[PDB]
């Protein structure tokens, strides 16, 4: 057999760049039906459309007990009082779990299981997250500056976005008062 | 079903302590058979017996899917010229690979097939490492301070130590004249 050849891969902890992965780009305008007030998610479209999030990934051949890693800079801002966040998915293959390992910034996880309970994790530079297996994930920059992670995954993971695209998460995370809250999803059922 | 709770939990990038999670202390006395000059082990275990590593590790229940983590902190030293490394296995489920992420201090990953070819990867903090699908791993710490990285791997990977135990690695990490080397293992066949 073949076997793969093990690598080094340098990851700047500052930028979340990690050297020849390739940026994958998503700007706001690739998020539509995702933030509660639409209408400002419409007039930050028109006016700007920024980068929410970049990431980086190093993904092996879909292989059961296989590793793909991924670092994610998530830019700060907001859609009306709600902070930019991640698409958000499940794992395709539920029951794969992720590590997540903060690196940079302030912000933190929303999770959420196939019957609707969710749960935020607070992270900031050094905080690992467990991602238990059918978990549904989504993470958030509640601060002014970018908020870097580096996340591993089971290659054989996959994706479902589909399903948090349409029903979105059951809390939202937002400013009111100069306040971070984690309230209901008034949109949610 | 149960859903497993998703948690945060705090690291130590300077210390690599995992908060909460339980030291497991490799001595060197624990590694008999490991070092190519056992002369030199038996007369360091006689004279201090100095931890070679500490390992911290989150452990979910053996599953498929599932992702386990841990940090070592590997302290300085040698056995004759031999440099301090961690034991070294496979895993027990070949095909399971690991991702590493230094952290502190100066080091490098030696790896092997079970044909026996290796391959050595330098690792300084934000070097993330791709251990492969049925590649042995051992660390080695070549600086003067501990060598600190967390790595994730998969819940049901398990451990193969017995096969390095008796074999070793085909390659050594040595200091000679100062300099650093890499060089074939004289006990090895
Ligand atoms: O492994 C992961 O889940 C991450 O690397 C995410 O894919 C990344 O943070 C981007 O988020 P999303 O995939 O929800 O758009
Ligand atoms: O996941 C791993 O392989 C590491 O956490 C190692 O177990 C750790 O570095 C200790 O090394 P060893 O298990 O070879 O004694
Ligand atoms: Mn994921
Ligand atoms: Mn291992």
């Amino acid at each position: 057999m073949m076997y793969k050849e093990p690598f080094g891969v340098k990851v700047d902890f500052e930028t979340g760049i990690i050297e020849g992965a390739k940026k994958s780009v998503r700007r706001l305008s690739d998020m539509e039906g995702y933030f509660v007030d639409e209408r400002a998610w419409k007039e930050l479209v028109e006016k700007e459309d920024p980068v929410v999030y970049e990431v980086y990934a190093v993904e092996q051949e879909e292989k059961e007990g296989d590793l793909n890693f991924a670092t994610t800079v998530l830019y700060p801002g907001k859609v009306g009082k709600e902070f930019f966040f991640t698409k958000g998915h499940f794992h395709a293959k539920l029951d794969r779990a992720e590590v997540y390992v903060a690196l940079k910034g302030k912000g933190g996880m929303l999770l959420q299981t196939p019957e609707g309970d969710a749960k935020w994790i607070s992270m900031e530079p050094g905080t690992v997250v467990y991602v238990p297996p059918y978990w549904a994930h989504r993470t958030v920059n509640i601060g002014d500056e970018p908020f870097i992670f580096l996340a591993i995954y089971p290659a054989d993971a996959g994706h479902d976005y589909g399903t948090i695209a349409e029903k979105g998460f059951s809390k939202i995370v937002i400013e009111e008062n100069g306040e971070v809250k984690v309230v209901d999803n008034p949109r949610w059922k």
